[PDB]
């Protein structure tokens, strides 16, 4: 795999990490998945200070999630990421 | 950092390595989006349909070259590219 695939997989690895604990493989409670956005997104999260991008992430969760919803979690913290970087 | 935040940080990288080199150093062009979509994901997008995706989003990737693509538009192509990674740990 090259730099940018050896990124994917460690994602996917982390998703399956939480995925795999309880009930089916692959998909989590929307519990679980609070759990592992406030642990695993910390940093970004303290980061981020726009409180509605926050909202933006916890969505929904006190309303199974799978991969394809994490994807689009993922994606939201991939564009707080990238603004961060350009932090002066 | 967790090792989430640094694979996030390591997929902005790899977009940075190729937006900085010409123009605008935060885009890069339709033209250079291909060869990253060719090389850093000759492993993971192999196939027309996921081409077809990818195709989908960018109004086809071979057209307008010289058009500029940003870090949100890029996001589009790691989302499918995710989705791909994830399927295919699902084949054996
Ligand atoms: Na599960
Ligand atoms: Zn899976
Ligand atoms: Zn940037």
């Amino acid at each position: 795999s090259t730099k940018l695939e050896e990124h994917l997989e460690g994602i996917v690895n982390i998703f399956h990490q939480y995925s795999v604990r309880k009930g089916h493989f692959d998909t989590l409670s929307k519990g679980e998945l609070k759990q592992l956005l406030t642990k695993e997104l910390a940093n970004t999260i303290k980061n981020i200070k726009d409180k509605a991008v926050i909202d933006e992430i916890f969505q929904g969760l006190d309303a199974q999630v799978d991969f394809q919803e994490f994807i689009s979690l993922v994606a939201i913290a991939l564009k707080a990421a990238h603004y961060h970087t350009h932090k002066e």
